[PDB]
This record gives structure tokens, C-alpha cells and sequence, in this order.
């Protein structure tokens, strides 16, 4: 039993899967949104997000050719070193015997003006997003795997 999770704000499991939106006239993908909230155990402590990895999307066909992601959430980019997020900017609210976040966005951002390994290919791409968090002051993790697909048109 975890100290602190993320789910989606009607209180279900975040996604385990995003299938990203190609938009042709940018050569790039749709910033893809998820409305989230924290529950923790203790409402004092923050919560300290990070990622496990770079997360990036590589070409199914060619997994050198390689999409750039980011992420963002509560409004703060996130990357392999953790970052707190204060329990102030989290708001909580009381549900029953524990607390729950006002709103938070999680975004995932796939660049493909950045891709390397190679030029723009028309085809699927694929890669993990990993969201490690944790209660401020404590160290048991949660994990969150994010399989992430996105197709370039062509």
C-alpha cells in the first residue's frame, strides 16, 4: 500500500497507454493532457515527482530514429532529478481519512523538430513515460508506466 499515488481527477487509474495526435501542417504532435489530482497520508508533507529515464519515442522500424518527450506537471517540467512540489501549491482537500490534490495537469510532449537518429520518417513510434513519486521526507516509491504511441503521417 503506497503513502501517495496519482490518479485522474474523477478518481480512476491514470492511463497506462497515450496514443499521441500527429498534426501535419507542423510536422509535430498535439500536447496530450491528463487531469490528475495526488492522494497522500499525510497532507503536511508534499510530493516529490521525477521521471526514471529520458523518456523518448523510437521508431518501431528503426529504434535509433528517435522522437524527444517531455513532461510536464502542476505546471513545472519534469526530468530525471526530483522535484518537490509544496503541499501549499497542492490544496488539499479532506477525503475521508486522507487528502486529495486540487487539479493537477500531467503533459506529455513529443518533439518532433527535435528528432534525432536520423530525419523525419512517416510511421509508428513508441516509448515509455515513468513517472516516479514520492511523500516529501520519505522515500517508498510509486511508479507510474506510461506506454506512449504516436504516428507520423505520410
Amino acid at each position: 500500500d503506497p503513502t501517495v499515488d496519482l490518479l485522474q481527477s474523477d478518481g480512476s487509474a491514470l492511463p497506462n497507454s497515450v496514443a499521441l495526435t500527429y498534426s501535419p501542417a507542423v510536422n509535430n504532435f498535439e500536447a496530450h493532457t491528463i487531469n490528475t489530482v495526488v492522494h497522500t497520508n499525510d497532507s503536511d508533507k508534499g510530493v516529490v515527482v521525477k521521471l526514471s529515464a529520458d523518456p523518448v519515442l523510437s521508431n518501431v522500424l528503426n529504434p535509433t530514429l528517435q522522437i524527444p518527450v517531455s513532461v510536464n506537471f502542476a505546471g513545472k517540467p519534469l526530468s530525471t532529478t526530483g522535484i518537490t512540489i509544496d503541499s501549499n501549491d497542492l490544496n488539499f482537500a479532506s477525503s475521508g481519512v486522507n487528502k486529495v490534490s486540487s487539479t493537477q495537469k500531467l503533459s506529455i510532449h513529443a518533439d518532433a523538430t527535435r528528432v534525432t537518429g536520423g530525419a523525419l520518417t512517416a510511421g509508428q513510434y513508441q516509448g515509455l513515460v515513468s513517472i516516479i513519486l514520492t511523500k516529501s521526507t520519505d522515500n517508498k516509491q510509486v511508479e507510474k508506466t506510461i506506454s506512449v504511441t504516436a504516428s507520423v503521417d505520410p
